[PDB]
């Protein structure tokens, strides 16, 4: 197909003008006195969200380069939300700042190379700083005090976070569903998650949130890498007949034929999901039989000789249910039996007592983790159903963020930190002047995020920002009481890894971005 | 179809225009501070690379003669990075540099083919130049620092190249291949490689790399020039009830039956691939039952009188896994029992023992060294998914490059040894004055790659070269850090082969662009 | 559909356009310093062809007059080559040449018919002075030496050619085919050549030389004019099933049934051709039995009244490999048994001898020399398979070159011989006045190739023009060399048939163009 190429100054403004529609669309939703945005549906009346991320999504250009920008600018920001579970408004308004200012040294005859290693560099000794600045979430209280501020005030919410972190672990999963009544319920069921996403994105479920949920599926096994249709419809016949839907856990699942069929022949029919089994080689095999074992199941291998062909009903496991997401597979409550797991649990522990690596210590110690840990489920009770979905909304982003803090500490929030770093780097210096200009544009657009919040609430953001700069420690401006005082004392918070993940994304847009010197796309 | 036909100077600039267009695309990756390139994909976000062979890829213009002056350049340009493993974007730049000078000479009235006989001469004493100054590479301790200077400086792939190049020779075959854990593994197995590419570039299996890749493939023997599928449905159908891979070794395979069906028929339902047998004549007969006794299967000869119909799987061939590319097929682990193998040997070293002609002992000799060799398989382990893959493509790339290093010893890079070569040739002289033009058309124009360097670091590209011109040996400018020195012993350094490979190539596409006076092109 | 004419001066001019586009697009590449054309393909990259018959087969204007003047001129052009093997690039420059300078004197009022008589009638009087300038060549050393300059200074090919023609006779048939190592193989075989050309051109096979090659075909012969599929349907499946191709040698092959299926039906399922029996009256049906008897079949006869449907496998003859073109049939190995042939070559013989008229003497000392003559089979052996296929080429062109100079003799090439016939003609005269124009224009146009010759080559038409029309004999001016001496002594040559079938058809062409006065074409 015919192709556009552009080379320079033309390219540039037309991904600093897709950037800019980007920007302006998401950015107004910023702060708590944040503005409304309407997307048009074509199924009815139009939705009203105050979310950036439905924004972000729903934005695309009808000019091709434009378009081409938003996306890019698009799809790396929304890493930040998919890794730190928040900052995609943030990680787009702090790459906007920065390109547009880059581009404009760039305008000047300014070394493209040398912007890029100054704004890196200006961004590491920020990134330094916030860890510096970082406050730690260890204890309890802290950590239900993290849960009922990202709760909004609910004290509840705070508590059963706090109840289900110290049951299982500050690294243990947890996990939330729907409850029975009005008491609120927690239990530690046996359970495995391990780090892998579906293979297509058409296998999205219902939930909107990016993941899939299973209602007492059946669990398949095999580390032959499955290629062709022919050789599992027994088995689909089979969980056909039985009704529930079906997990498919193979080495890897090509698009040939497996994949084609379950996306476009699949659209209803049944219920079918496919992930790539963890980790490679003899740890693959290994993670394959002990997933087998927890959820009562066999694995199909190909080096003793079974074949999938005649694998029946019993072969396959089973579970109450599945959650799978972009990149995390987990499994709440197997069928499998208890005894055989504390075998196997004890058998690896012997295994780790004999073995001659620490590589080899590491690994087994955290199979063993997995297996014996087990999976905490808490039960959303309320008055009435829809009060009892909104608390569970609720309690899900309070877990994400609770996580992400006693993961990486918490700072002040409303982009206050990011000002505090800037401010602490005012005196940074590069090898050559292009490189001191860089590390001065990522300087001035790292307080971006709180002009434009400072901005929504109608104040002049110059003023609160050049205040904000005069402060130390953790003073601020809180925008919703329009009062300046301690963050972290007045109830607004963020965790660290949020912006710190914003801001190193927001950084990699925009070298990537300045850096850019030719653009190809299909010809309109 | 209506056609549209162009002569002389409109044709010409048609030509520039469209080699300019695709030289402005390409070249702006060049050197260690290069810029990048984005493609749009209709799959979703756009990706930007910095690798000139995908941006020439996707390159394809609108206008008709552009476009095919655009297809010209690339297909040649294609041939050095096919023959060499490197040098698409150096061709391409010196390619366009020497075409739009001799165009300019051109249209001042000079002889075409008196400009095209100088720039052969230039360059002939150009490629005599370059192995005269190339600097040998036969040692282990030189393999292990090209093959660790190609890897960026990671001294284990050095090692891993030089352990294999010592264990199988500095003529065997060496692949790699996916590993199983921590440690890196190096063993000789029996195997196979013959130049033999595959038959249709619709064989592509998942990687992108221009190669296929089949597991446990069944490989099928016949010296008949298979033409109808009707001859082998049987087979056909057996591999597909085995469900294992399928590959063809037949004398050639026409694309009235069974190529159209194998590439459009087939697009998921099996895996086969077909591949012409090497050789012709007896010989063809020879290695067709040489490889037959390598992988333990049986060749369906006419002239015996057994047919393909009734061709079983007992007389297939089978292998561990075989990778077909634009020009190879190699057989990696065949699973043919030794002891014949070895018998099949001597009777080979007997046949060379009373062999009676020095063509007849050199044939023989290349049959007994391709059966007795094997093949060195090597693989990369590493912690985790990700960066195995990352060390396994970055050991391929080393391994190229070592190979065309020991192949044709090695030069400055960085485009030096080119500036080396033109600074040498300073009292080069043709027949008439023409060909003097020509002669320095070529030398002007072989500097380009280096000024281009220069100039994407953001100096100034006179001032380098002529500083560069001014030394002598291996003296030259590191762009990474604009320093000077000698590039051996600074770590930058390119194979001759490859610098030969590309120069030739250019200098091929200059003569036949400028020598070109008809266009014959379909109408819009 | 509505039709649009032109009568006179516009038709005229028309027509002159579409000649001069052609000739343009084609006579770049005359000389041995001819330019390159680029030819678009949609399948790929464009070729770059120095070939002007590939040239002239792609050319198809838009404009449907100039359309028309360019594909007469072309079709008969074509002819040229198909008579003689070399001469499409000169008969189109003299074409244009006269056809130009005629329709220039045609509008100055001049009558058409008598510039035509004119014409022709110095263009008669040329070919008598070149047989009359034709060096003979008919002893072996000659007949290498032609071979060898034929094939680009290679004593190899030249001693093949002469050996072949010693064992056969210059009358004889001869052939080459794919070696089978590296030694060069020539033996005669029993074979059978007859002037009959394939019925459609969409049978063309692989071979892009416009014939068509069958490995081991069947043969069928039967001299009713087969007109349905019903007839010969078993015959058909019996030939599928065997898998070998199929040869029809029928009395007419009509397009209803027959020719209709084997082309659209037929296009890979099975290989199949068709050809008209040759000769008429008894003698087609003494041609089909002595084919027959040949390669051992048997000739289906309504006369004696077996038919078709029950034609058995073992009826069919059957033969090593037939190769078929635009007017010759040969059966280069036929499986006839060897005894039979002796027997009624011995048969023939005896008729001869008591034979009572001089035609039937001839016809039957044809018939028996076609039968006992042979066929001569060329082995090309090489190194390698590219290097065996390109000499294999080169083979071909000698062998082609080599028969019309045994034929008609030889004289000085590089367009020399025109420019002498030209220079001896100077005192030619006609009836009236327009006569003498036409003589005049035919001689100032038959000095075309050499001026372009020249001019191809840089130099300057008319100085060289000028000094070689002041020679005598066989002196001109050589093109690669750039200086003057003896054409046969220094290797330039052309065989006179070419050139003298290059003049007629040229001459043909513009007698018929400059004749015309009304066009009629469809409708745009």
């Amino acid at each position: 197909a015919a192709k556009d190429v552009k080379f320079g100054n033309d390219a540039r403004v037309k991904m600093l003008r897709g950037v800019n529609v980007l920007a302006d669309a998401v950015k107004v939703t910023l702060g708590p006195k944040g503005r409304n945005v309407v997307l048009d549906k074509s199924f009815g009346a139009p939705t009203i969200t105050k979310d950036g991320v439905s924004v972000a999504r729903e934005i695309e250009l009808e000019d091709k380069f434009e378009n081409m920008g938003a996306q890019m600018v698009k799809e790396v920001a929304s890493k930040a939300n998919d890794a730190a579970g928040d900052g995609t408004t943030t990680a787009t308004v702090l790459a906007q700042a920065i390109i547009t200012e880059g581009l404009k040294a760039v305008a000047a005859g300014m070394n493209p190379m040398d912007l890029k290693r100054g704004i890196d560099k200006a961004v590491t000794a920020a990134v330094e700083e916030l860890k510096a600045l970082s406050v730690p979430c260890s204890d309890s209280k802290a950590i239900a005090q993290v849960g009922t501020i990202s709760a909004n005030s609910d004290e509840t919410v705070g508590k059963l976070i706090a109840e289900a972190m110290d049951k299982v672990g500050k690294e243990g999963v947890i996990t939330v569903e729907d409850g029975t009544g009005l008491q609120d319920e927690l239990d530690v069921v046996e359970g495995m998650q391990f780090d892998r996403g579906y293979l297509s994105p058409y296998f999205i479920n219902k939930p909107e949130t990016g993941a899939v949920e299973l209602e007492s599926p059946f669990i398949l096994l095999a580390d032959k890498k499955i290629s062709n249709i022919r050789e599992m419809l027994p088995v689909l016949e089979a969980v056909a007949k039985a009704g529930k839907p079906l997990l498919i856990i193979a080495e890897d699942v090509e698009g040939e034929a497996l994949a084609t069929l379950v996306v476009n022949t699949m659209r209803g029919i049944v219920k079918v999901a496919a992930v790539k089994a963890p980790g490679f080689g003899d740890r693959r095999k290994a993670m394959l039989q002990d997933i087998a074992t927890l959820t009562g199941g066999t694995v199909i291998s190909e080096e003793i000789g079974m074949e999938l062909e005649k694998a029946t009903l019993e072969d396959l496991g089973q579970a109450k249910r599945v959650v799978i997401n972009k990149d995390t597979t987990t499994i709440i409550d197997g069928v499998g039996e208890e005894a055989a797991i504390q075998g196997r649990v004890a058998q690896i522990r012997q295994q780790i007592e004999e073995a001659t690596s620490d590589y080899d210590r590491e690994k087994l110690q955290e199979r063993v983790a997995k297996l014996a840990g087990g999976v905490a489920v808490i039960k959303v009770g309320a008055a009435t159903e829809v009060e009892m979905k909104e608390k569970k909304a609720r309690v899900e982003d309070a877990l994400h963020a609770t996580r992400a803090a006693v993961e990486e500490g918490v700072v002040a929030g409303g982009g206050v930190a990011l000002i505090r770093v800037a401010s602490k780097l005012a005196d940074l210096r590069g090898q050559n002047e292009d490189q001191n200009v860089g590390i001065k544009v990522a300087l001035r657009a790292m307080e971006a995020p709180l002009r434009q919040i400072v901005l929504n609430c109608g104040e002049e953001p110059s003023v609160v920002a050049n205040t904000v700069k005069g402060g130390d420690g953790n003073y601020g401006y809180n925008a919703a009481t329009e009062e300046y005082g301690n963050m972290i004392d007045m109830g607004i918070l963020d965790p660290t890894k949020v912006t710190r993940s914003a801001l190193q994304y927001a950084a990699s847009v925009a070298g990537l971005m300045i850096t850019t010197e030719c653009m190809v796309t299909d010809l309109p």
